[PDB]
């Protein structure tokens, strides 16, 4: 059964609801994202309309193989008429193809939904500026002050000059970034750029990068491993074990490995600057955890409700538990205090 922050009231509509069959009443399936939490559920045999930006559309189509006749793109920042009912997608900052959905109702409510986002200030300036909202569905991934990372332009910073030095000391190191879903596409791109490589990986993940509509794609990748000096490889590989075993398929052609996990936050966070991060070492394999987020902070979230002003929040993340609903309640109200709406 569908609970009820999936919902979407006085319309016939659903949000990232796709795992527990035919809904009751569904007369359109909107998809925020292609994250496998979202679109658990959809296959080639799902007959119902799929609302959705043109790059989920790409996925659906070509990884999971939904038929055409279901997949209705809609383009951003556009106003769109869906059985009825005035729909505007805004990207998320998210991972490609990531959209927030506003839903003006029949009676006059405004709704915003963002899926899941990275809050941030140029928002203000979509078309959220010109009107007032409701009700918001709040990706509160991170929803507590101990929440904290850097931006994702000095987490590049980081990557490119510690891969730089890496390989400009050592020609024969090679870059290695785990991956395990779409998303967080420019530690790898930025690394490859750098070093003047082609990013190398298998014919899977290729496939899904080729449905990204990313600028000169045919020019950053390669499925030929053994030209390339950045390759990816799924995350579960990122260990010792799984990179000695890498390194013995390379045919020495090198002789060293320096590797990426990006993550989201972890508490290491709490005491070190992304400038004092240092990696796990084994013989002639470094491992780095850098922290690339692809969700709000806290004091990005923060800053984004307080400037919305939301009548009503619903959040989408961490509902499971007593003590996480009322610890999110209690921010909601010291910021609507603090700000006076
Ligand atoms: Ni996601």
């Amino acid at each position: 059964t569908c609970p009820f922050y999936k919902k979407i009231p006085g319309t016939g509509f659903t949000v990232d609801a796709f795992q527990y069959g035919v809904v009751e009443g569904c007369t359109a399936y909107f998809l925020t994202h292609f994250h496998s939490d979202h679109y658990a559920g959809l296959s080639k045999h799902f007959t119902f309309p799929v609302y959705c930006s043109e790059i989920t559309g790409n996925l659906l189509k070509n990884k999971l193989h939904v038929q055409e006749q279901y997949i209705h793109p809609l383009p951003l920042d556009t106003e769109c008429i869906v059985n009825g009912v005035k729909v505007v997608l805004l990207d998320a900052n998210h991972c490609p193809g990531a959209v927030m959905i506003l839903f003006y109702l029949p009676n006059g409510t405004v709704i915003l939904h963002t899926g899941d986002f990275r809050a941030d200030p140029s928002m203000e300036r979509s078309l959220l500026a010109d009107q007032k909202v409701h009700m918001l569905y709040l990706d509160t991934t991170y929803c507590s002050p101990e929440y904290t990372f850097p931006s994702q332009q000095e987490v590049i910073r980081f990557a490119i000059n510690t891969a730089f030095e890496a390989v400009t000391l050592n020609p024969h190191a090679l870059v290695v970034c785990g991956t395990y879903s779409i998303g967080k596409e420019k530690v790898f791109l930025a690394i490859a750029d750098v070093l003047g490589s082609k990013v190398g990986m298998s014919q899977e993940k290729y496939k899904t990068l080729q449905c990204l509509n990313i600028p000169e794609i045919n020019s950053l990748i390669t499925t030929d491993m053994c030209s390339s000096l950045v390759h990816l490889l799924p995350m579960m590989q990122i260990n010792f074990k799984g990179l000695q075993s890498h390194l013995k398929k390379c045919g020495g052609k090198y002789n060293q490995i320096l590797a990426f996990r990006p993550t989201g936050w972890t508490h290491s966070n709490k005491f070190t600057r992304i400038a004092d991060v240092i990696p796990q070492t084994k013989g002639n394999i470094s491992i780095y955890g850098i922290p690339y987020s692809e969700h709000s902070s806290y004091l990005e979230m923060k800053r984004f409700v307080q400037w919305l002003k939301p009548q009503k929040i619903i959040p989408t993340v961490n509902v499971g538990t007593w003590k996480s609903r009322s610890t999110m309640e209690k921010y909601f109200r010291e910021w609507k205090l603090e700000a006076g709406y």
